[PDB]
């Protein structure tokens, strides 16, 4: 069959791989090709902190909780492998600081070693009087993409720099099945008011002495609209902005002072940190992830399409689960066509 | 008063600073000076890993449990301050793997968030079926020694590169009080059958992606005669040797293999870790830390002496609790001499 994936982010490449690994043996020419107007490190995936943590609230679709859980285990099963770090994967323990007592997250048991913070530990962060501690994983979006690209390439998959203007051209181009992993820009290919950008700015800095992630929470200003320090492989990520509706791709000094001044107050040792870089990205916000099939006829050419976008600020946290689901829906596309 | 501190390690410098800050305001000339035949980075403290962690077995001396506690609370309180990292101090979380069940360490309540590992986590470590997880602190001996030095420098204390041949030469040289912090070579100035070296070799390596510490235990081969991965400030420490009675100051190939192969089997990502160095030091092994006074007359010259040595593998872990004890004993010397 001829598969066409649009999107070179974590959802694009992970879904492409998951599809190939699943049906390359049963399907003869499985022409999977990737179409993107910008590849790594130019994606939102590259700008991501990398940490594995869903929101503090339950998703509207419990399927997502399932997909997160599946993504943790998939990545957890890699801990103990020599190529874990080369995939951009490594463990990290950390805190979630609250200005007041909050209920446990739904993902409390998904993560490793969850427990509430003792007052003795809160003494480290005076601005907050409640929190959680747990162990999770780092999935450096950039490193993970270079890996997936490296993996898919050897799988025979071809990448093409192309801004898809419509599903039309792709279908008539020869696409038997089209996987739409276009993120926050999906509305172009097909209008969806539910998808809005969740602008975020970060400050990548050299502060290697920082091992633990630290995520503070302001219940009034919204999720990730509070400072956070999230260590990665080669650097640390400082952030604290989530602006929904903002399409400004430029870094503003206003947010630079909120992040820095906030993070530096969180961790005073940050004063010695050498700023490596600063970026801005658009989290694909949607009331719920769009992962479903859709048939599209274009003059007899009934082209099947499967969407997978709207992952907001948990794209790396949910990538494998969602990808596994697309492959499941791709099987049904294969069997209704009697192609299996 | 003229105080002569013998030893430029964490025990010398820390005890030196603890006495000065203690009596500089009440004692007019407080001639404090340090004598050492080797300074950082050529001390045992410079080779140390930095992790605050006593032995898994209880001590014969209940004072060591307290001194350990006092040291943790001292270092912990530095967390939240801007200079913690410049002192070589940073929080670290990690595991303690056993090949079988063991009893909880007396210091379980001293650390942060102590709890037993679960079957789910233990699966990560195929060679180990038991253990614990907790949060601790790193105290990079090298960086800390560079810190105490500069601190004491500005305090007025002078440092002299001189190999003391006997307490006598010092006692007759104008020393009203001597503080013995000579480490494992303490036996020279005064023989000690109980004091023996606990030779250790380590492998510094560039593996920044590693955030947690893993300390494996082989109950048959003794403490630290099993691989351990302790990440530090700028690098990662790989270890696994504790050979008492061994005075060989040369790095052997045998131990290199023990550490490398073991750690690389514990943490396979180590295959990409570029080695930065390889070191050998001698732990001041003693059934119990010697911290006590000793009057020594040298022909009317009654020189008071205060020993502080035999800290083995928990020097960085217990330094402050010991140093704080010396300044107390030193307080008795002063008042028994009517100098207060
Ligand atoms: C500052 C910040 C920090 C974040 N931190 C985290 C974190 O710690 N953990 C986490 O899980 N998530 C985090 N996220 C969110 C995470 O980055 C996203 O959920 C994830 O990147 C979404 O993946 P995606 O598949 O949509 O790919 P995206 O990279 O958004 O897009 C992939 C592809 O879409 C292609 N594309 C789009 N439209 C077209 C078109 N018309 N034609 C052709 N190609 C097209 C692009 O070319 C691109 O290659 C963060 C986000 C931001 C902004
Ligand atoms: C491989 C290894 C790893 C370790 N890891 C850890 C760890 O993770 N955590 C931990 O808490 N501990 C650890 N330790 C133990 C720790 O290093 C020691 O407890 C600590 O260094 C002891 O300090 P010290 O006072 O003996 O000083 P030392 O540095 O041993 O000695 C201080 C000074 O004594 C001077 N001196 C001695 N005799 C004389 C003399 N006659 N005249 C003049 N000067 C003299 C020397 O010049 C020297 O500079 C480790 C030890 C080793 C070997
Ligand atoms: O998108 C984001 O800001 C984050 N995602 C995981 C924790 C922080
Ligand atoms: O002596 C040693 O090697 C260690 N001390 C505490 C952790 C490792």
């Amino acid at each position: 069959m001829r598969v066409v994936v649009i999107g070179a982010g974590v959802i694009g490449l992970s879904t492409a791989l998951c599809i190939h690994e699943r049906y390359h043996s049963v399907l003869q020419p499985l022409d999977v090709k990737v179409y993107a107007d910008r590849f790594t490190p130019f994606t939102t995936t590259d700008v991501a902190a990398g940490l594995w943590q869903p929101y503090t609230s339950e998703p509207s679709n419990p399927q997502e909780a399932n997909w997160n859980q599946q993504t943790f285990n998939y990545l957890l099963s890699h801990i103990g492998s020599p190529n874990a770090a080369n995939m951009g994967l490594t463990p990290v323990s950390g805190y979630n600081l609250f200005r007041e007592a909050v209920p446990d997250p739904y993902w409390k048991d998904m993560v490793l070693g969850f427990r509430k913070l003792t007052p003795r530990e809160l003494d480290m962060f005076p601005d907050y009087r409640y929190g959680w501690f747990n162990t999770s994983l780092i999935l450096e979006g950039r490193k993970y993409l270079q890996w997936l690209t490296e993996r898919l390439t050897e799988r025979g998959v071809k990448f093409f720099l192309r801004k898809v203007e419509s599903f039309e051209e792709v279908a008539r181009g020869g696409a038997d099945v089209i996987i739409n992993c276009t993120g926050v820009w999906a509305g172009v290919l097909q209008p969806d008011p539910l998808l809005q950008p969740g602008r975020g700015q970060i400050i990548k800095v050299d502060a290697p002495w920082l091992k633990n992630f630290i995520i503070t929470h302001d219940l009034e200003r919204g999720i990730y609209n509070s400072p956070y320090i999230i260590p990665g492989l080669q650097a640390v990520t400082l952030g604290g902005t989530f602006q929904v509706g903002n399409w400004n791709e430029i870094n503003n000094i206003q947010d630079h002072n909120t992040i820095w001044e906030g993070c530096c107050r969180l961790e005073p040792t940050l004063k010695d940190a050498k700023i490596v870089g600063e970026y801005t990205g658009f989290r694909p916000v949607r009331p719920q992830v769009r992962l479903e099939r859709e048939q599209l006829r274009f003059g007899s050419s009934n082209t099947e399409v499967i969407h997978n976008y709207g992952h907001g600020g948990y794209g790396l946290t949910i990538h494998w689960g969602c990808a596994l689901e697309v492959a499941k829906l791709f099987g049904k596309v294969l069997e209704e066509r009697n192609l299996l």
